[PDB]
């Protein structure tokens, strides 16, 4: 209850509106604030496509070495990876990597379009027992991040589940959990964001997202030195449209929730 107060001060302070949702494997307990409302996922939306990916090819072993050809057409507005391979190939899992570990923006409209449009990430959610994830979009447009707006939103609740299941849990293979964990903790974007509100010691896997509205978001799996480990999403939005992003508010919930 503590925590709440100490959320509900930071929140305030901040003048935007803070999702939180902290999973503690150790006890199965739950740290929550306004954990059922929606937030714009932004680029924290790639986890899903990823993994989607992931799941195609259990039963398709050769996927990931199946290989996308990049076009300029294919450039939209954030494309570190994908830019240097225009004209060329890569594979799937080299898109998948470029997606998480650099948020490029190619990368994730390559994967969304593999699987089937937005409407496919979002049925492989569901089938996962997740029936608040909602994909509508595809790279740029899906970071408009409206308020009031349903479009390419999730909960903190769903979301920490759903990462829950993905990285520590059961919903892909073997080989495949490992894989994405891999990944996720060679993020490269994510210094500043949950992480700069940890010690030092404690392993991340994370990956963040930002949009209009001067929404900062990150989402993480948490190996804190010699303990279980944990769950973490916190979800930032502001009323203005024109606003910066606050990655030091999400090291301040973390922060706070990890005391
Ligand atoms: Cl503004
Ligand atoms: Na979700």
């Amino acid at each position: 209850a503590d925590v709440q107060q100490k959320l509900a001060e930071l929140e305030r302070q901040s003048g935007g509106r803070l999702g939180v949702a902290l999973i503690n494997t150790a006890d199965n307990s739950q740290i929550l604030y306004r954990a059922d409302e929606r937030f714009a996922m932004c680029s924290t939306s790639k986890v899903m496509a990823a993994a989607a990916v992931l799941k195609k090819s259990e039963s398709e072993p050769n996927l990931l070495n199946q290989r996308v050809e990049i076009k300029k057409s294919d450039l939209v507005n954030y494309n570190p990876i994908a830019e240097k391979h225009v004209n060329g190939t890569m594979s799937l899992a080299e898109l998948s990597a470029a997606a998480l570990q650099y948020s490029d923006n190619v990368a994730m409209n390559k994967l969304i379009a593999h699987v089937g449009g937005p409407a496919s990430v979002t049925a492989f959610a569901r089938q996962l027992g997740d029936e608040t994830f909602r994909l509508d979009r595809t790279e740029p447009t899906l970071n408009t991040a409206i308020p009031g707006d349903p479009r390419d939103t999730t909960s903190p609740r769903a979301m920490a589940q759903t990462l829950r299941n993905l990285t520590l849990g059961k919903a892909l293979g073997d080989s495949q959990r490992a894989q994405l964990v891999t990944w996720m903790k060679g993020n490269t974007t994510g210094a500043a964001s949950i992480q700069a509100g940890l010690p030092a010691s404690w392993v991340v896997g994370d990956k963040t997202g930002s949009g209009g509205y001067g929404t900062t978001n990150d989402i993480a799996v948490i190996w804190p030195k010699d303990r279980a480990p944990l769950i973490l999403v916190t979800y930032f939005t502001q009323p203005q449209p024109k606003a910066e992003s606050r990655r030091d508010v999400l090291a301040s919930a973390a922060k706070i929730v990890t005391d």
